[PDB]
């Protein structure tokens, strides 16, 4: 599912257990993502879902929920 794929992307990049990858979890504050991690997460979401996340939209991707909601509507 879309959610499962999003979890694997995040788990692979941040090394966090999927059980902690919840909708309200902030990549930085809750999942420990640093600046490079965030850039790589965006790059991965684009590659895996075949879409583009313009800089503007990328800035709004702060939680797991943002990515899921964004992708569900866009793809
Ligand atoms: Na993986
Ligand atoms: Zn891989
Ligand atoms: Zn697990
Ligand atoms: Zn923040
Ligand atoms: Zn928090
Ligand atoms: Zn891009
Ligand atoms: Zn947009
Ligand atoms: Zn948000």
């Amino acid at each position: 599912s879309l959610e499962e794929r999003v979890k694997e992307i995040i788990a692979e990049q941040l090394g966090v257990e999927k059980e902690k990858i919840t909708p309200e979890a902030k990549f930085v504050e809750d999942l420990g993502a640093d600046s490079l991690d965030v850039v790589e997460l965006i790059m991965a979401f684009e590659e895996e879902f075949g879409i583009e996340i313009p800089d503007e939209d990328a800035e709004k991707i702060q939680t797991v929920g943002d990515v899921i909601n964004y992708l569900k509507e866009k793809v």
